[PDB]
């Protein structure tokens, strides 16, 4: 079965959740959210978030230790731009390892976020699902789309389909 075309991807992406929420659990203890969500440390505390992957990080790519004040014990900042020519695939492995290590830690919960929680953040979660949860791209999309409306840009879609080809041997 070949990897899906961009057109097919986009049709898969539009079929799921008609919903606007700021943050959604899309896989056990794994959340995708927006900037508003990431910038309210009290609500992250209420949610039980222990690990934060900012897919729209401003600055150099960087990991962080525990938050000066907040509940977060570990931060990863991926300085992606939401552009089709941006090489987000360079961060798939490191982002996916961060997520994996956290979800294999009893009691941890991970929030991956970006400005609107639609493209940069979802792209990394899709790659995680493919890398570590044995899912094809289509299956990663079907998984996520039930719980949040997501829509990686076409450049990112290409990169995820390349990854789907590499992992499955097309």
């Amino acid at each position: 079965t070949p990897a899906p075309s961009i057109l097919e991807l986009e049709e898969l992406l539009r079929a799921g959740k008609s919903s606007a929420s700021r943050v959604d659990e899309v896989w056990p203890n794994l959340f995708i959210g927006d900037a508003a969500t990431a910038n309210n440390r009290f609500e992250l505390w209420k949610l039980g978030i222990t690990h934060v992957l900012n897919a729209a990080h401003k600055g150099l790519y960087a990991q962080g230790g525990p938050d000066f004040y907040g509940s977060s014990v570990s931060y990863l900042g991926v300085p992606a731009h939401d552009l089709p020519d941006f090489d987000i695939s360079a961060y798939f492995s490191s982002a996916a390892d961060f997520i994996h290590r956290a979800l294999n830690t009893p009691g941890a919960k991970v929030l991956v976020h970006s400005v609107v929680g639609v493209s940069r953040s979802a792209t990394l979660v899709l790659a995680y699902l493919m890398l570590h949860q044995r899912l094809s791209l289509r299956q990663a999309v079907i998984t996520v789309r039930q719980h949040r409306w997501v829509f990686p840009n076409r450049g990112f879609l290409h990169q995820l389909a390349r990854l789907d080809q590499q992992l499955r041997g097309a």
